């Protein structure tokens, strides 16, 4: 996966 993050349900989530 790319680089990136995103809001998830546990705070931010990244790849």
């Amino acid at each position: 996966n790319l680089p990136r993050c995103t809001e998830g349900p546990w705070g931010w989530v990244c790849m």
